[PDB]
């Protein structure tokens, strides 16, 4: 039978390592979307949940003129990229995307879009379901920098779920990186980028570039190839 | 009108940054479980999907004697902790848990369990839905080391979803840490640990301890307080 | 010329900006280490403590003599007038030949990085103490990789490379500070993560701060005071 | 006796193990830096190259004289017999006073960490070149934080702290290597991540390896050969 409270090295007690502040904020999490992932938690900014693109704007200025219908929105390649009105630093993000069942094209010209983190660093979106391409630029790559850990594609018609955790960089006075950005990317529950260091801007041509910036929007890419446009749904973001 | 392929610094072409190996493995992802998260992808080890605990054993040796029923398994506190037969290093993990609707108790004595990563580092499981406790030991904490970024609890009866990404430590010859373990923890889609460094063993009493180890099992905690036992479902793990 | 994958040439990976600044390095001090490079702030090179102040306000009243300065325990801690974030630092210190005392009460001083995080200074030449608080420790957090002490009378050389933390809006750490410490050419802290304030009692504390001075510790035990020389700092 | 949160006492955060090993540090070399501490492997201190071998197999046939050794470009690279993982390293090098050449063809050598990752050696005293390949660069990957050259005839001092990578089963990096480089007391690489092999042509390559030697480069341009002294390494 026990007769006294146990103590540790030099008499330390369990209470001495029990703290009551800072209190983590209470968040009511979202629910599961059929064929998708989590909907927005109570402290998240809802960027899209089926109604409109009022949280977005054209990169050319003015309203975001992608097509909203049936609880999704669809890229209009004649209108170009759209971006969040709001700018971000560290964040967690959710976004779901669908390659249409009538998709055509090969390699980089088949359902190409992308999520530009702070407007600088592309997380590639592409139909890589039975579509080979260069591996450092396939789905879930940090475009042309970091090869994804897997190909976790769902087929056209189904929804590919991204969960993204992003840490923004800091810059020195002279414009060079003080700390690089880092990103974790999970696609359909599969980790594709595991705390990957971002080397600089994602570039189609040449080495990544070091360009000082502060907070930036999320930019969704209108890739001007002729492939049928992809659709998006259930986009939310919460600042970390 | 275009008349030549664009080039970058010193004539670099887009092809010179396009690589076709190493090819990421093709994984068929799982589906969404109603009220939960993702089921196991094709390359994952299924630790539980409703049938039995054949992937587990008692920490005392022999069969894992927690109670399997209705597609879940329920802690039997008289039997003690259970652990995976298999040992792991770096991994991604999924696990869902339910506080029963008739739960009773306060603070650390209310639906207390936990996931010991490699058998050494507890990710706390606890009913913190309207139940205050010490914040460095509440739900999703790295127990008594790292306070979770939020309280993202679902109420009793509903399923709390964990997605965990873990990097194992390396040890020096003298037994000290060469690299510390790191962990990301997401609960119901909300990030609770963002690439958190683990300082050593999780301890109820005293400072974290530095104890050299290699690969270790996942241990699920039977916390011997009188509260009604929690239930688990949809457990899978994939090695990174 | 030879070419690589898809015809890439050696010129395509040769960049001419940004140009690293030209620094004239210092020289070697006999019995010590490097003197200040041309872009460094000279905190002490034998003349005076004009770069320092008392933590109580006013002049730094430690005793300058013979090209060194010596702790005056009756006056308390001194600190740099200037505040710093990321930096590289050099500092040399001498335990006097007539030193007395044991454990933490034998030539105890310290370098508080941004005023918050102590790199321990102590005479650990044939003087055991608690290992997480011995010379070159991040005090009571990180045990040094070695004991690289020179004996009393000789000069112990610190080279320190420090990365400042960032803080979240709620006051918690966004990124922790990191520090490398080299004593007499031997690495004692290898890119060590600092957990919070260094504390004699209790767990490290998380206290939001910006730029901070370098504070040199006057530890009020009765041991004979240590002396300092060749202190410089350059911002990173 | 003062106490902290929930009555915690100062003794409860005072640990007496693990005890850091006692190391007798080296001394200061005139015009250079620290000589080898007692636990360091002495790779060169003036006598011979018995710790080295030709990369082609057999004896290292660079020329030992006057307490230094000098590159013989007809013989090619030399490397340590011993292989290393994590380490701290010291190495001093001299551009001869009669040096000639421009850009990469002027006193070019280098230290290949584990045989894979070049820390550039070059005479960049009034000699411009591409900045990502100048002195103290991680060759063509990471531009050094400064140009801290001493002139020809004088000794440039490197202190290097290196963490080896780990590799996944499929041959990709699990953890990248990191390196700190200090030249003549000035930090040139501050815990820099190495991206892969250093390459004259193309992107850095990911090639699985274990422990590797230190390789010193014989760069086959016609410039007068550089000399080395005071090389030591200690495992971390
Ligand atoms: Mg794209
Ligand atoms: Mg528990
Ligand atoms: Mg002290
Ligand atoms: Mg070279």
């Amino acid at each position: 039978k026990e007769f006294k409270m146990p103590t540790g090295y030099a008499g330390i007690t369990h209470e001495m390592s029990e703290f009551y502040e800072p209190v983590p904020p209470v968040v009511t999490p979202g629910t599961d979307l059929k064929g998708g992932g989590f909907t927005a938690p109570s402290d998240a900014i809802v960027l899209f949940d089926g109604k409109d693109l009022s949280a977005w704007e054209s990169v050319k200025g003015g309203a975001a003129e992608w097509d909203v219908h049936d609880g999704v929105f669809t890229v209009n390649k004649k209108k170009g990229d759209i971006q969040t009105k709001q700018k971000f630093n560290d964040f967690q993000m959710h976004i779901e995307w669908q390659v249409p069942t009538n998709i055509t094209g090969e390699s980089q010209s088949r359902g190409n879009s992308g999520i530009f983190l702070q407007g600088m660093y592309e997380v590639q979106v592409l139909d890589c379901y039975n579509n080979p391409t260069y591996v450092n630029g396939q789905t879930g790559s940090i475009y042309k920098q970091s090869i994804p850990l897997a190909n976790a594609m769902r087929k056209p018609g189904e929804w590919n779920v991204y969960d993204i955790i992003y840490t923004a960089p800091t810059f020195k006075e002279d414009g060079s990186y003080r700390t690089h950005p880092t990103v974790t990317v999970i696609q359909n529950g599969v980790v594709l980028q595991n705390h990957t260091t971002i080397l600089g801007t994602t570039e189609w041509i040449g080495f990544p570039q070091v360009k000082k910036h502060g907070a930036g929007p999320i930019i969704l890419q209108s890739h001007g190839d002729p492939s049928e446009p992809i659709s998006f749904r259930n986009i939310w973001i919460r600042e970390l």
